């Protein structure tokens, strides 16, 4: 169990930067972004070897406790060893992951929150710093 | 009413540096260190006017929920309307503080803590970055 922040208050259109370092020999590594533990809008999951998955992005949504309905990304701009940042804004529609290595994609919004005020780190992930616009 | 970041996971002789804005209006702000919210080896309060205090950094300790004896520095570097940095490190006797404008103090480290794995902010400073060296 790694950083956890609340009260960010973070608003849409706002950019949340997190840089970190992927440990040599990283599993995954995850960071979760929402309300609380139970309401995340984002579950950022990087699957170096977890799982049963190799170098997949995974990620979810929690809802009042319950895991939705996992998606995965073809784009896998982590390399255990390295330092990497992630930078994540959203709107109502969307959150957007701007990830190394030019990759970016969206992920559906399926909570109703006013803000992000929940940020929680886990995993082979060494955080450095973190950045709130 | 500000950031609350938990498992900072800070040793000693590690630099954690903290950049916000201080407010227009700006009266007193608060970065709180510690254990947890009870167990603060350091409540850090600039006030620019605040609880009968002009331009005075006051610096306290709480230990289980008690608050310690008050120690008031004698620099501000501070202005309100500004962005601000201040980098805090910590060793078996003493924190350092380091401002802006090349001041520093120390306050004593009274709960011998070993890691600083708390921090928050409250009052007229808005936290915009924070980094751990
Ligand atoms: C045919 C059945 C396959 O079904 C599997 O079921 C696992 C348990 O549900 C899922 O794994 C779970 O995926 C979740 C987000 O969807 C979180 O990442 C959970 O860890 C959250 C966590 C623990 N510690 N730190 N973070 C992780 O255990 C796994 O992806 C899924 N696999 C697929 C291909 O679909
Ligand atoms: C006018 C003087 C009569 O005596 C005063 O008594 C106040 C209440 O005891 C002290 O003020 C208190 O000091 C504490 C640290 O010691 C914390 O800063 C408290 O804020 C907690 C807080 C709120 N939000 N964020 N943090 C703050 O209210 C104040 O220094 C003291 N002043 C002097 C000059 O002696």
């Amino acid at each position: 169990c790694g950083l956890v922040a609340s009260n960010l208050n973070l608003k849409p259109g706002e950019c949340l930067r997190v840089r970190g370092e992927v440990a040599p020999d990283a599993k995954s590594f995850v960071l979760n972004l929402g309300k609380d533990s139970n309401n995340l809008c984002l579950h950022f999951n990087p699957r170096f070897n977890a799982h049963g998955d190799a170098n997949t992005i995974v990620c979810n949504s929690k809802d009042g406790g319950a895991w939705g309905t996992e998606q995965r990304e073809a784009v896998f701009p982590f390399q255990p060893g390295s330092v990497a940042e992630v930078c994540i804004t959203f709107d109502q529609a969307n959150l957007t992951v701007k990830l190394p290595d030019g990759y970016e994609f969206k992920f559906p919004n399926r909570l109703n929150l006013e803000a992000i005020n929940y940020m929680a780190a886990d995993g082979d992930f060494k955080i450095k710093c973190v950045a709130f616009d």
